[PDB]
DNA sequence: ATAATGACGCT
DNA sequence: AGCGTCAT
């Protein structure tokens, strides 16, 4: 009825960069632009680790996780870029950077929520609102909105993709309630105009492209985002998501995609994220809890409430490194040495953390994993983190996890160890 | 023998 | 406090 919310009381968007460490690679070095290549981690084994892939190199099949040396045998032409290595570990200093370029910049047009290291949702309510008073009534023109997808359009009576982007945008923008200052549908396609102009700033100014989704809550942002890749944008409004979600799979949700999502299709029999409607909250609640039952109740229908946390900066500062199979630590030395290699990058970052952001941490954790343990970390300890010293952190972290040495022999460590991980935490105003 | 990171929920 | 989940 009347008194039923609908979930469009905001513009949220959420912008994502197009293959970012690839992007920041290709930047440096003109030779690796517009070619199929990959970033790579160490080299020696396999090849290294591929974690970053161009688009060119994914139509030969090529994906993250892929042995350097397996890439090659389905695209022989792969241009790699290595990333950094410092003190043996990776070094991620020149994406944390290139990162703090694309974040500043979206922090122009409004609050940001940095949600990873090239993600950052945007609520837009306020910059839609005051950009709907610069236009009195004025219509949107297909010009203003050049890399925009409209999902769901074109509908009813081109074979190429931009013939059908711009008909969809022609029946959206046809169909517009303008002089309606309270039309939701309206609000998102100013939002979408927002977002093409952040965009266009974004890529004047550092070279790097992104998509971005616009929606009504960040959930339905993060999916829109995923839709159109790369150099895109969708809206996805709120009419689109019955039939967007009709066929749906559950896992592409954001927080659907492990245990709950698989959960939610086995107990419920289910594949598809709309046919959720059919159950009552309380019966969502039965088999989820509350909080998950509220949440897919509403989010089934497309509404949700997630804020967008006014965060641009992360709330930890972490570096580890794993020690896979033959490599895992069995020594007292060892462990003493990767402490110390991992607790000299993490002071640096701190102090220039300090520096730049007035700020201190005042809590050390530290996270190990034993050799056969599954589990990301095997076991959590924590100190007071009082000095920005890496000889004090590496020999704390030391102290607080030595006694999870089983081994008999002083000199030996067992369980071998097979990931080390110091995070600094608790930041406190400085 | 993916990695190296991050945010946050539950108890 | 410490462990578990979900994401890039
Ligand atoms: C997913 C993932 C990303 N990364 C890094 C490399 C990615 O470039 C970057 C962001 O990841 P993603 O946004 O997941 O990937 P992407 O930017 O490379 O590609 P897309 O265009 O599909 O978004 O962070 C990892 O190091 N490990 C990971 O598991
Ligand atoms: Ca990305
Ligand atoms: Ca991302």
């Amino acid at each position: 009825g009347p008194h039923m919310a609908t979930g469009q009381d905001r513009v949220v968007a959420l912008v994502d960069m197009d293959c970012f460490f690839v992007q920041v690679e290709q930047r440096q070095n003109p030779h690796l632009r517009n070619k199929p290549c990959a970033v790579v981690q160490y080299k020696s084994w396999k090849g290294g680790g591929i974690i970053a892939v161009s688009y060119e190199a994914r139509a030969f099949g090529v994906t993250r996780s892929m042995w350097a040396d397996d890439a090659k045998k389905l695209c022989p032409d792969l241009l790699l870029a290595q990333v950094r290595e410092s003190r043996g570990k990776a070094n991620l200093t020149k994406y944390r950077e290139a990162s703090v370029e694309v974040m500043e910049i979206m922090s122009r047009f409004a609050v940001i929520e940095r949600a990873s290291i090239d993600e950052a949702y945007v609520d837009l309510t306020s910059a839609v609102q005051e950009r709907l008073q610069k236009l009195q009534g004025q219509p949107i023109s297909a010009d203003l909105l050049p890399s925009t997808y409209i999902e769901g359009l074109p509908q009813g009576p081109t074979v190429q993709k931009e013939g059908m982007r711009k008909q969809g945008l022609f029946q959206w923008l046809d169909s517009l309630q303008i002089d309606n200052l309270t039309s939701p549908d309206l609000q998102l396609t100013v939002g979408a105009v927002i977002v093409e102009e952040m965009r266009a700033a974004i890529e004047r100014e550092t070279g790097f492209q992104c998509s971005a989704g616009i929606s009504h809550n960040k959930v339905l942002a993060k999916l829109a985002c995923g839709l159109n890749k790369p150099n895109r944008q969708t809206l996805v409004s709120h009419g689109s998501v019955p039939q967007l979600f009709s066929q749906m799979p559950i896992r592409k949700i954001r927080s659907l995609g492990g245990k709950l999502g698989a959960s939610v299709i086995e107990i419920l029999g289910i594949e598809y994220m709309g046919e959720l409607t059919q159950f009552t909250e309380s019966q969502l609640q039965s088999h989820f809890g509350e909080k998950n039952g509220s949440w897919l109740y509403a989010m089934c229908r497309g509404i949700e409430h997630d804020p967008v946390k006014p965060r641009q900066l992360p709330k930890t500062i972490g570096c580890s490194k794993n020690f896979p199979g033959k490599t895992a630590l069995a020594t007292r030395e060892q462990v003493q040495w990767w402490l110390l290699q991992l607790a000299q990058e993490l002071e640096e970052r701190l102090t220039k953390d300090r520096n730049d952001n007035d700020r201190v941490a005042t809590q050390l954790v530290v996270s190990i994993r034993v050799q056969g343990d599954k589990r990301l970390s095997s076991l959590r300890r924590c100190c007071a983190l009082t000095r920005y010293d890496a000889h004090k952190m590496s020999h704390d972290a030391f102290t607080v996890i030595k006694n999870c040495n089983t081994s008999g022999i002083q000199t030996e460590w067992s369980p071998p160890l097979t990931m080390l991980f110091l995070c600094a935490t608790k930041f406190s105003a400085s």
